[PDB]
């Protein structure tokens, strides 16, 4: 999203804010879209490589990771068995993260008319705690 | 060196004897100039055989093997869990090796003109020792 102003992003993107991803299903997390169902490898016309081959294999194996797990610098880093402070790719620094399931109870209508029907009451008491954190430099925490 | 008398080696080689090789660098040890870069297999026009192809590659391995480590029958045999004799490849037998450093000790020049010049004076003492040795038939020890 290189939205250079607010004013630049959609209204319902900038309304309520942008659209988060689905919970992780078998359709709502398909393979990624530019993922190679084959790769060719220019052969001889009556004779193949069988070293050519090897490399081939090779060369792909380090294309596919990239396609399915390391589309970020940060994450190609890591499997080399290095790490990139937030301040090497410049992303914000996930300081706490809470989640959790909001419930409540349902409502029994009672009149002539709505007596066997419920309205659902959804009161959920949450909590998070961000731990004290040093603050290297100037920011915002979000 | 398939010299026949030493009227047929090189007055350097015989004077004060062949070059040895040069202690393993990068570019002083470098792989057997005959190794293969590639190896092709001879397929067909629009089909390969899956099976061929892996016979292919069986076939190139015993053939990296032999040029990169074995290339000789003592050692191919060794690969094998074997031993041969000294008396299978007529080798000559090492009884004893001894390795080490000289040093020395530099004379500072004391005179108007070379006060202040050095010259290293190596002398290193060494000592061989060949431990008792039972020889099966007659022969030399060089």
């Amino acid at each position: 999203l290189t939205y250079a102003n607010p004013s630049n992003m959609p209204s319902e993107d900038y309304k309520w804010g942008v659209r988060v991803a689905n919970l992780k299903s078998i359709w709502t997390a398909p393979l990624p879209p530019d993922t190679r169902t084959s790769e060719n490898m220019t052969t001889g016309t009556s004779t193949i490589d069988i070293m050519g081959l090897q490399a081939a294999y090779a060369k792909l194996h380090t294309e596919q990771e990239r396609d399915y797990f390391m589309t970020r610098y940060r994450d190609i880093m890591k499997e080399f068995g290095g790490h990139t402070s937030y301040d090497g790719d410049n992303r914000p620094l996930l300081l706490m993260r809470s989640e959790f399931w909001a419930s409540g109870y349902d409502v029994d209508g009672t009149d002539q008319s709505s007596l066997g029907q419920f309205s659902g009451r959804v009161q959920q008491t949450f909590n998070h705690k961000v731990p004290r954190f040093y603050v290297p430099e100037h920011g915002v925490i979000m």
